[PDB]
């Protein structure tokens, strides 16, 4: 006969759950009074950048009247509300934000992770493996789908593998966007021109011109995720290196050590970016090439020829930009 | 000289900033212990239910050797159990919850928003608004591309775009489930067979054998969107009287009338659901039939009659189950 244990665990669990009620009662009266700080707060914020913003509009346009010796406090004036303005981007970096019209066209409610500093530096790290694991799977199937093999099953089946890991690649980073981070929105445009240039490729008739292009497209792409393997490992250890100079328990890591050792990974990765981005430039060149001949009729071929161009620009120019500010900035 | 406004705002701002900052200071304390409560109510909860769970089991495996007359009080025991069970959903309905195997594929970090009543019941009318929304573009685009226009690039188009729209629809409500809903699993593997059938005829070589087939696959999608648009009507309707009748504001709305008018509204509805099912069974059927003739030789033609007959036997099920269970319950 058990039931003498049930019963009495009924009621010492029955004294657990009024126990528990209580705290559960208390925990929404917090709630309640917390989300009203979160309001009053981010309202006074918007009120005190619109009024420093405004202030500074006006010293600009009356600063050229001024001259420069009384304009010396000025100048010390900018230079101290521009850190005004930085200490209000460290408030904000908590307060709960509004959806930047991308995100609220797939969703609608609110997640801005970074309530803490660890709850944010612990979720790049997963992006960042999620990238290189996706990578290792496109690897290997572009192997399989060029060496041998020779269908259109698998390419077809490559190709959406492509533009689904594209699309959820630019959900997570234009989340990671609004917690915090200078992500160059080039860096999105781009995404969204790679997409558009396999869906283009998805609905290529075949015939005796496809077989003249595949090639190159796939060992292409290989190339580029081999690109993506070793931007891994840099962009990795430069993340764990700057939390450890950040982090000063482990020892007084100075900036130095650190500056060297980017700037060493970095100037030894940069002849291969360079290379890739030449590599897809005459990519596109022998697509018009072929594009011009006669014997094709394919809306396809120029459809399928202007991303690469216009990727190869954009990603040029990006790249010797940031090598130039970081050159400047030394 | 406007330049002491700019400096006496300077200094005004600067107490603002202060008295700013002790506030943003004491609410980042709060976070905290709003944090630490959370924890250990989830904790609680999770130890709690094990309990229960397992001593309900000892008391079922018990109960069959044991007499019906000492019995009643095990019938009521159960009976008041699952109604701890009820009220430990609804206290779990607040804290947040970890994610569920399909969105930490696409993102990580914890979306609850059903920390209120009011901030949830207003996220499923815009997600209901969504739908109808881009029940209206389908139907347009559907109608262009079968009644005038006879290209490959436009059908390519609108398969993109219903591809596009089942995948951002699952996010939607694979969020909308974890906040709460009886959501019926079914809902849901739905869309993955519709969006492998949209994948598998975007690659259908076309010739003499894709333009026997158009023009059914487009009419029905045609229907089916129609469908869509009257079920915004029938399901927006019964949202606002379920809340205007747990809102007792407005005026004593007995339960009786709100049963009368959608068991009207559902009795009216379901012939046209019914239509669509055979509909599309009867979809299936020519294609397989078709498949048969010797004159075609395309692995799309299975592939895309697999999906019709499986996405049939599931709908007619699931419908059929909803409409007998509702039926019991009276
Ligand atoms: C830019 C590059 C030198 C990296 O340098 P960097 O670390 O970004 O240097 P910065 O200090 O300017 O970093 C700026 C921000 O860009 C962010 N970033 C996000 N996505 C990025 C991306 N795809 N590439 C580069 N930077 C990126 C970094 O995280 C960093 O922000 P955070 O560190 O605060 O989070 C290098 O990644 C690059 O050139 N990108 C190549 C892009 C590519 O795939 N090309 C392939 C051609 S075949
Ligand atoms: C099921 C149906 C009668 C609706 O009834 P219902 O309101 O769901 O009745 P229930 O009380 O069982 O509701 C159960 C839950 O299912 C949810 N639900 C979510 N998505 C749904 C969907 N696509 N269809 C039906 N119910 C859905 C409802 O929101 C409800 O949960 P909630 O009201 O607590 O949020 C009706 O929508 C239906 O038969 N669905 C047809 C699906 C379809 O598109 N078929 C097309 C064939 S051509």
């Amino acid at each position: 006969g058990p039931l003498g244990d049930c019963l009495r665990d009924w009621e010492d669990l029955q004294q657990d759950f009024q126990n528990i009620q209580e705290t559960h009662r208390l925990y929404r009266l917090k709630l309640e009074e917390l989300t009203k700080l979160q309001n009053n707060c981010t309202s006074s914020i918007t009120r005190q950048k619109k009024r420093l913003q405004e202030l500074a509009l006006a010293l600009k346009k009356c600063k050229p009247s001024l001259p420069a010796e009384a304009e010396g406090a000025a100048q010390e004036l900018e230079n101290q509300m521009k850190e005004r303005q930085g200490l209000f981007f460290d408030m904000e970096a908590y307060l709960p934000k509004k959806n930047g019209l991308y995100l609220s066209l797939v969703l609608g409610n609110v997640n801005v992770t970074l309530l803490s500093k660890q709850a944010k530096f612990a979720y790049k790290d997963e992006y960042e493996k999620f990238k290189l694991y996706l990578t290792i799977i496109l690897i290997l199937i572009s192997f399989t789908c060029r060496f041998l093999l020779n269908s259109r099953v698998t390419d077809a089946a490559f190709n959406f593998l492509l533009v689904w890991y594209y699309c959820t690649l630019t959900i997570r980073e234009s989340i990671l966007i609004n917690n915090g981070s200078r992500i160059k929105g080039w860096w999105v445009f781009h995404h969204y021109v790679s997409t558009f240039l396999s869906g283009v490729m998805l609905t290529w008739p075949d015939g005796l011109m496809y077989q003249k292009f595949r090639n190159q497209f796939l060992s292409f792409s290989m190339y580029q995720s081999f690109v993506q393997f070793l931007q891994y490992y840099y962009q990795s250890g430069c993340l764990y290196r700057l939390r450890a100079l950040g982090e000063r328990h482990t020892m007084d890591l100075t900036v130095e050590g650190f500056q060297s050792w980017m700037w060493r990974g970095l100037t030894f990765l940069l002849p291969f970016l360079f290379f890739g981005h030449f590599w897809q430039l005459f990519n596109a060149l022998t697509l018009f090439n072929l594009a011009q001949d006669p014997q094709c009729k394919e809306w396809q071929v120029l459809m399928c020829g202007f991303p690469f161009l216009l990727l190869f620009l954009g990603n040029f120019f990006t790249t010797l930009r940031v090598v130039h500010h970081k050159f400047h900035s030394q």
